[PDB]
């Protein structure tokens, strides 16, 4: 079903925490990260969503080679992050590129090795780990199901 | 005589296959090639021009170190590479940076080595060969005056 | 006191020479220096200053890790290189990263190393030393206060 | 059952063409490639080998990240590529990194997807199509099990 | 007073772990870490030490740019890291470049930044967080002094 | 006439000095230069050849793509850069690729483009500007006739 256009924000392998600016279009270095950490996959937004916290709906894309910011990938969702840091509930929605048979075998979160969810997953939980105040409380995944509701939700909100 | 910018979609080396919407500015990762291939020069499309199928005409740039996607370069043309592909024909103008006379020894196609063009002409020819449907037919060199020839033309199909 | 937006038109690296076009906003690849060298730091200019010569005054700001052209990085002044080449006087903002603790040692020019400051004024002195008419005269350093004062004029100047 | 060391010689993505030489143990830039090709994956040797021609087994090993030519890796028999050039015969052991649970899905030649045999194949194919009286004339795939063959018989010519 | 030849086994930035082979010379891939971290600085061993274990003594060498594999670096002790793990107590020597004025201002553990002490030590702390069976247990942080005492037994010990 | 083995220290656009320890056969990271300057071509060496300071005659490569240190090249002399610094007299031979008939249009220094021959004169004349003790006094180009001299003696000199 669902299938919608992600902004790729941060290069997979990057430290440079780069963020798009969502009026004015641009591209910002928002800060070098404090620990030795670097961005698991390509990260950005969900381009025409619009979370509870008037930012677009977080959005991991899996990709053979990274993009650079500013990069729109047409993708589909296949589960989802689940997380609440010091700003409260956040969530990421992971997705592949849609349209391309070479990610036809990945349908549901079951089909991402779990070697790869927790390497996400323990991106999130320590990346703050150097920075006052920040900290992580929740992180887990759920299935293509919940993703796909969020998502709605998001571009309802956006449609408001 | 004639000189035009080029948006540069496609730096040299690359496999990953970006290109510009023509409305939007924003720029997209189309695909990742199906083939173990990667640009054989900078590639792009000449800014204000309309070919046959609404789409600008396209450019190659030989550059000394590859650009990166969305950049203008002011370039002029040396000659034009003809094709014919599965949605007819297509072609693309070779170029070289205007006004830097490091470049002034590339007046025409004759000066530039045929191992050049041909590593460009194998890079057209064979790059969609694991795609299904998708296939080349014709591919050859013409001369700077037919590629000013096209230009002229698009400029003025734009204008239109 | 004083900080800004820069945005970054060349990464610390580079030797091609990016510039962004101030009335369109779209990057642009001026040229490939002629000299063996890569510009010494992240290099841009001051969002929303006027220099003497309809151009946003010049910033350095220095990074840990590279960023992309087009780049915004909010930034405060620490010194200026003063530089007079073939079209005159032209300064140089020398810039940290606003709000990064990591960066609070650096509050005047003193606060930087001579061998850099020194690395950086080679790289002007010499980038365009095989370039025909164009040359270097000045080049030299100042305090974070001079920094401001021009940062201020440069400010009042693009409110007129 | 088998398994074996890997050297590196060729990253992939590169074009260089680089060589170990088997005596000297030294590394050596051979040619670049005059195709715009790059290798699908990271190529080497098996150490410890011997071939018909008196080198040793060729073989493909596939990486999360590519290497440094000369690294050794560890690596384990999935399958094998056969190939007919202009010097006859030549074959290539399709390997994964032994011991490492991220790959434990992949058994057999059954378990690579289709789209990155035919790359893999497509490379070898028409990576030596521009250069003269080089060319190709068989290429296929085998499995495991042909591959754990060919290589038992290797180690045994590289005792004789 | 002391001064010694490092191995760099693995470049800053690196998720590849490297390991040399102590015999034969040669370089070997170990593992691609399970956790999306990178080595925070470029990481090998003081040639001819020999540590508690029969390995030479692990070090730390601050760098401007990151080495290849298998590049000798002559370095000096600024302090020394203090890891118990696994397999017991492990200490890795902070190193500086011999013989280079621009790390003369670091001559203790004083004199490196607390971000960057604590950037290393969240590594080495984290970055086997996904390797069942593998934990670590104290860390901390000596000055040149300690680091001084443990490199004389380790050369001692390299002669016996 | 002549061709011979180049052992490549340093990659183009390297900024660390590499060099090949001459008995142990290591590679040794010497310094980071203190201009912003990057090597204008790869350089090393040529295998079996001692110039008049035990030392084996230096040389320059031209590549399409930049190699790792430690790799051979098979290489043919094509000009010479004399220069004297501050150790006297030191000269470094221009090569092309042998055996490679992309590259038969370069048969003496008049066939390198004068913009390339000044840049590496740059560098060299450049790259030690800020090192104290260490200038440049002579440096200028003669043709592969002299280079095939000079080439010859200190392969005799290395047979004594």
């Amino acid at each position: 079903g669902v299938q919608f256009d992600v902004t790729i924000e941060i290069p997979k392998g990057q430290r440079n925490k780069y963020e798009v600016d969502h009026e004015t279009g641009r591209v910002r270095l928002d800060r070098y990260l404090y620990t030795p950490m670097a961005y698991p996959t390509d990260y950005g937004f969900i381009e025409d969503t619009l979370g509870d916290d008037g930012d677009p709906l977080d959005a991991l894309v899996l990709l053979p080679q990274p993009v650079f910011p500013g990069v729109l990938v047409a993708a589909r969702p296949v589960g989802m992050f689940r997380m609440v840091d010091e700003h409260g509930g956040d969530d990421k929605v992971l997705c592949v590129p849609a349209g391309d048979p070479r990610w036809d075998h990945v349908q549901d979160i079951g089909d991402v090795p779990a070697f790869e969810l927790d390497a996400i997953k323990h991106f999130f939980v320590h990346y703050k780990d150097l920075e006052p105040g920040k900290f992580v409380k929740a992180a887990d995944w759920v299935d293509r199901a919940e993703a796909e509701a969020e998502v709605q939700r998001s571009v309802e909100r956006f449609k408001a």
